[PDB]
């Protein structure tokens, strides 16, 4: 109802989620950020975007039967940030060796033979300094590709690359 | 050689901007902002917003003669920042007294019977932040309605409403 933070992030509740009922935490400041796809239906503007992200959580929740969605953030082709589980709680987007010791940002859309816009791409990179500002984020923290960290073609060989390029980011 | 930037604003070249002809600078950092709507048509996708971009700039160039569009940003209800005459250039949306010592920031559209969606309000006020994060505006920066300082509804109604909530306005 009345967010005043950074990265004119779209809220919980703005996006019509389900509550979360997740406890674990993240002990800050987290130095791991993972770039991920949610291979799922690609999404233009915040009317689509805001269904997809309840699309996102709603298998997460009802299917897989998940505490909330996986992603600590959402990035959609809008180019607005959908929070998921945010700066403090553990997500599940990594598996258990990079979820605690990470936070998991998912652009919305699968990037294998697509890639996403400008807007989508700054709405992320703002994300990170936003989070290094609040501390959620080590200063020095490093930026890696889903798949060096588990066998998966997420975030998608186009995406993957632009990624690489990034300052922060590191194989 | 200075650090990182802030914020995620829709770049001119990226709402497909004329270029602009204005060289007169602001001092920094602004003691002021002042908060107007175009009047215009409203726009809701970062595809329907960078071309009201377009349309005001064009407005205010082509039968204005004006130096660039008007204001230093704009607002989409698209929820995203689009760049006008940026932080360092006067502009050209609250007449000789105000303009050289304060950033304008109109929003797409008329707010006289409709309400900015959040993710709008969101953007502005993380806009401000921003500002001050660079130095362009004063910590002690200070918001202000069109109407406060020139005879005009905008930036309407229902947004000046809004705008007074905030923490930096002073009427």
């Amino acid at each position: 109802e009345d967010p005043p933070a950074c990265g004119s992030i779209v809220p919980r509740r703005e996006w019509r989620a389900l509550a979360s009922e997740c406890r674990e935490r993240l002990t800050r400041p987290v130095r791991y950020v993972v770039v991920s796809h949610t291979a799922g239906s690609h999404c233009d503007t915040p009317a689509s975007c805001a269904q997809q992200a309840q699309n996102v959580q709603s298998y997460h929740v009802r299917n897989l039967g998940w505490c909330d969605v996986g992603y600590n953030f959402l990035i959609g082709e809008d180019g607005l940030v959908y929070e998921g589980r945010g700066w403090n709680i553990k997500g599940a987007h990594a598996g258990p060796t990079w979820n605690p010791i990470s936070i998991g940002i998912s652009f919305m859309g699968n990037y294998m033979n697509r890639v996403p816009p400008p807007r989508a791409l700054r709405a992320a990179q703002n994300l990170l300094a936003c989070g290094v500002a609040l501390g959620a984020l080590r200063s020095n923290y490093e930026v890696k590709g889903h798949r060096d960290v588990q066998p998966t073609l997420s975030p998608g060989d186009r995406l993957y690359e632009i990624i690489q390029t990034w300052s922060h980011y590191r194989a």
